[PDB]
């Protein structure tokens, strides 16, 4: 590889391709570094749910995300076994063991935080829902002029949504989707609006549905090739981006340091740009292992010279899920325009309906579908066809009722009795809280521990805010137990609970957007550049310094594009070689 | 696509994988076809575990294994569900729901049996023990002449052992593997032999091994090419074959038909030669769905024309598993020749051992990461360096112990008591029994039941024979339960067990191989060449007739290798034109 | 039933278990105080845990 | 059927029942506390050499129940504590409590 690019991403997630595809496309010479490798196929970064067999096996997924969700903090373990034998090795102390963080309070942890180290990131699993933040949640780009705020984000949102191919029409013919949206349209009418969650996805059949990625944004392909001639890319998988190198002024980056991890060599590389998109975790490690913000536990009685306010003011989601199984009148509704004839298996066994009818509860296409399932299935007792896809429904985020959610069936580990349950009855809530930034939630790193690759070992110092934060997630969960009884009674085994801190992984914050480093206690302006360094950018959640409902990756889109709109204004390609 | 090839493989795992490379080398037109697709990075059809990540995060990866197991027949479920909401709908009866198979009696199941579709097949992610049978186990290849026999097993292993990169050198100078390998050998000293467990697989560092596969057999990558400018090869994923076309006199096949799952298309492809490597249940299915054997439920008073033996004396092996948690005295014995001086964590503490010194229990390279890592770590309470690789021992299966053993480290989902325990004191135990060929027991395919991809359900009837099976079985837990307590006691929650049977994925016996059609009861002879037939051959576990204990894939490679020399001595590659 | 029913265990060691699912709005302690008759006293792996 | 095999367990001066000066029991007096290991050597030995024993003599008669594997139980749950005012000929020679007819 040369030593010289005009811009280099640490990071392959969709974020880091956001920057290649704005990049790439404006000629620069673009080299992109992941610390994991290539494993979605051909299509490099792609979504690994798009394969036949887990679009026949959805459930399998769930193996896919749990073995590619590596824990950020995992605390010392203080579980007793005291049934071994007496003949095994026991230590006399629950002594740091297993990769355990000594670092970390297990009280003030977010334990369900998790990271994932493989080209696309976590768009190679994701649930790929793309709702837009409305003003309440969503960070300012323009000051004192809200029209002129939103017109940018409505531009920047709308070419987001170009490159995740977000879309709200692929469930638009599934009974079990207008079940539920009609169901909860007609219960909240006057009060609240449903529609299907916005998603980052193409329907390809009647059974498949191409779910979008990294690989969506950027193909990740070595240029020049016969595709894009013109252009220059290089992706290097399984390097560690280990630290950018500081001037003396603190005005300039002048190397990115890297490891390759299948040689085992160190380089300085060197570019004109440098965005750092390696997620909101670790972004933060690379900059406090640069010498940016503060390493070790923090020290109010010494705050750091660079970036003072780099992990703090974190925020993370509440996030509330149960599970229900279908209502019998819901059930009963479907079939609501069938006439039906004999008994189930007999010849004389008719299943009918008049197309046009104005009496008719349903459309033509539902009654067809319907009367097909139940002639061609009459040992089956439910009216739902087979193939049927899952609801996907939302009442996006508002202030008289101000969480995100989600109506819908993702990939699920189910238990052996919960196995018992016919899954075309079974629906998933999800509704997710805002959490207020506050100071004192940091994410620091170890001057003592490391992690997996060397690195500062992050800990978390974490809670909830007291006073609307804390209020609010309560009623969310409220809110989810009056709503989904709408739908049906909750599964036996999937009750109404809180998820561990952090599951939902939507950190923000830890690098966070402001107009003026001191007023706004942030670390990089509007455009995404490092406060005081003319040359470094970051890209992720954790530019969001707003507390959010909504699934934030699509508003770390929007800002990264911004971000590049900058970049092709200050800096020049250099001339094709 | 062409229409006309030399030969055509069904199945792109390691025995698909020999074929292609004995014969692509041999200068032949081949193509292969795979239902699954693509999946493990830029090596195609290579082993998931070779990623930087999954080797420091080991555990992980029985995700990745559980992701891609899916079952072969689950019964229909019958579990009470009595907790639900009064306003959930409930049917009345435990009606056929959620993809199980009504034909399987829930009492005469392999219910761990799981089929993977991907490019590579399971050698994506499978333990990689390659161990010989010996004679005991072994098919017979030479009949009436035991050093012939001898001879050309010997000959077949070695080529098969040099395809894998089979070893038993990579654990070597592991701690834990030698004070494992050690203990065993001086208990058993007179009375068994124990060695490293042979692995195909390569050490590239003290941190790495890179683990065999499909693509370590062949690469995969389609020919010719700069590499094999002239060899001939095309992979084609996403391809369901579906049947075999028989010739009116059942003595050739005409035709191989697939259907493209992309394009949903279905094309006949005409070769010369047609190997079936699909697996143990899918090799059957595919042949019971192109008029061998007999749809439905077996029948005795009409049986098949064709094979009657296809899915009769089918075999699977018996496993019991426990963990252990090493025994005081034999962590103890790791610092045997160490003195040790002063108070851990403070100035005058120190560790030295004497080299050479002839009563050193232990050799100087133990000695030294012993005091190295015992000085460099001084909080830690053990004597074993943290990166020290795994224990691989095996005492391999002879006549007065009549099993297979590994004695290993493999990923594992260690709850969250177990996680309390430091990982460098545990050892997995697993110990492999063999299974007598009985004719009741069966795998068979339902004449109204469909799996997934529209191809007659696989429904098994089988249970462990009574007589040796089951007594041998007994005593193996027995003896798992003896060899453990010599390495310490068991780790609670992996306390010893028999497997749900057929989790250990080593069937065979589904399309056996014999001498004799009727004499041997069989469908494939020496050559695994299906009687009757000039140009049909079948590969893998399936052929193995024998009742084995250690794991099948060494020796269904030995006689995919013999299939090869046959093909090669019977059918001419086509002029490179 | 009745067994477990007149068994009360000798010497319970502080829990340190956590639970990090509770909602937001409920008290939770900073610590692992001493809470629902544990044994401050009692190192939980020198005990007699079963002792009753 | 059940299989209970019971160890014995070689007296140590360093397992020790003591009281709290601090906590108290729900009957307001001084609260119970262990410092208790199983004792090195042949206690340890033997109590490994039973669970094997168990393991071996029970297949004579079945296999295991899942659910009821072979393990060793909590510490105590056997509740056959001994020694906590040990009889013996002479206090001190004998470390301990009450002499033969059970007199402190
Ligand atoms: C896991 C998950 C995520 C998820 C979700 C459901 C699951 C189970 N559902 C989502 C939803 O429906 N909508 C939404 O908006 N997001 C949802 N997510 C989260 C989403 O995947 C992330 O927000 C998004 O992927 C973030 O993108 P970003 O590009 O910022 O970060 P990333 O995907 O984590 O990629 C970061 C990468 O950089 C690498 N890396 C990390 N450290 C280094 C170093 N030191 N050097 C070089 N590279 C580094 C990674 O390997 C990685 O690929
Ligand atoms: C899963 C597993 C396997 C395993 C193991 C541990 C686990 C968790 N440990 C083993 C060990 O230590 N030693 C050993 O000998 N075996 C071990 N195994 C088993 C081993 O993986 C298998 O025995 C081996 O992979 C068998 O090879 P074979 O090439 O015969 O079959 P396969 O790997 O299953 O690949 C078959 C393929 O064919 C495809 N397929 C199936 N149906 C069709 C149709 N209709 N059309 C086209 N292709 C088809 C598959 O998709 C597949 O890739």
């Amino acid at each position: 590889m040369d030593i010289k690019y005009d811009v280099v991403i640490v990071g392959s997630g969709p974020i880091g391709c956001t920057y290649a595809r704005e990049l790439v496309g404006a000629g620069y010479k673009v080299a992109m570094f992941d610390i994991g490798e290539i494993d979605s196929g051909l299509k490099i970064g792609a979504h690994k749910k798009n394969t036949v067999e887990y679009q026949k096996n959805i459930d399998k997924f769930v193996n896919v995300i749990q073995g590619q969700l590596m824990s950020v903090s995992v605390p010392v373990n203080t579980l007793v076994v005291d049934t071994l034998s007496p003949t095994s090795w026991q230590a006399s102390t629950f002594f740091v063991r297993n990769g355990s963080n000594p670092e970390q309070d297990p009280l003030r942890n977010l334990s369900g935080q998790a990271v994932t180290r493989v080209v696309g990131g976590m768009s190679t699993h994701w649930t790929c829902a793309t709702p837009r933040f409305d003003r309440e949640q969503r960070p300012l780009l323009v000051k004192d002029d809200a029209d002129a705020d939103d017109a940018e984000w409505d531009r920047l949102y709308t070419k987001a949504e170009s490159y995740f191919q977000t879309g709200t029409d692929q469930f638009k013919e599934s009974i079990r989707h207008n079940l539920v949206l009609n169901k909860l349209t007609e219960e909240y009418k006057g009060q609240r609006d449903f529609q299907q969650i916005p998603l980052a996805a193409t329907r390809r059949s009647p059974t498949f549905v191409e779910w979008s990625s990294a690989n969506t944004v950027f193909d990740l392909q070595n240029r020049p090739n016969t595709d894009a001639p013109e252009e220059r890319f290089n992706l290097f998988p399984a390097v560690a981006c280990e630290r950018v190198v500081r001037n003396a002024l603190n005005s300039e980056i002048e190397s990115l340091h890297i490891h390759d991890l299948i040689s085992g060599d160190r380089f300085e590389i060197k570019a004109d740009v440098y965005v750092l998109t390696a997620g909101a975790v670790h972004n933060t490690q690379l900059l406090v292992n640069s010498g940016f913000g503060q390493l070790g536990r923090p020290n109010p009685a010494n705050p750091p010279e660079l970036l003072p306010s780099l992990g703090s003011y974190i925020t993370e989601q509440s996030l509330v899920f149960c599970q229900t199984v279908m209502s019998t009148e819901l059930i009963d509704s479907v079939k609501s325009d069938m006439t039906i004839r004999g008994t189930p298996g007999e010849l004389t066994y008719s299943v009918t309906y008049t197309p046009g009818a104005s009496t008719n509860k349903h459309p033509d296409w539902w009654n067809e579908k319907v009367k097909n399932h139940m002639m061609q299935h009459q040992e089956d007792p439910l009216p739902i066809p087979f193939e049927d896809p899952e609801p996907q429904v939302t009442t996006l985020f508002q202030p008289s009722h101000p969480w995100h959610t989600q109506i819908h069936r993702d990939a699920f580990s189910y238990g052996a009795v919960q196995q018992s349950i016919d899954s075309r009855l079974i629906v998933d809530w999800r509704f997710f809280g805002r959490t207020e930034p506050k100071e004192e939630n940091k994410l620091w790193f170890s001057d003592k521990i490391t992690d997996a690759y060397n690195m500062p070992q992050p800990t978390f110092d974490f809670r909830f805010p007291a006073g609307r934060t804390s209020k609010e997630a309560e009623d969310m969960m409220t809110d989810m137990c009056v709503m989904s009884a709408k739908i049906g009674g909750f599964l036996p085994g999937s009750l109404p609970q809180f998820m561990e801190p952090g599951l939902v992984l939507n950190l923000g914050g830890t690098h966070r957007m402001g107009f003026d480093e001191k007023e706004d206690n942030c670390c990089v302006n509007t455009d995404s550049r490092v406060f005081g360094f003319k040359n470094l950018f970051l890209g992720g959640c954790g530019n969001i310094p707003t507390a959010y409902g909504a699934n934030p990756t699509l508003t770390a889109m929007s800002l990264a594009i911004k971000s590049c709109e900058y970049i092709k204004q200050n800096f020049t390609p250099s001339p094709f070689t």
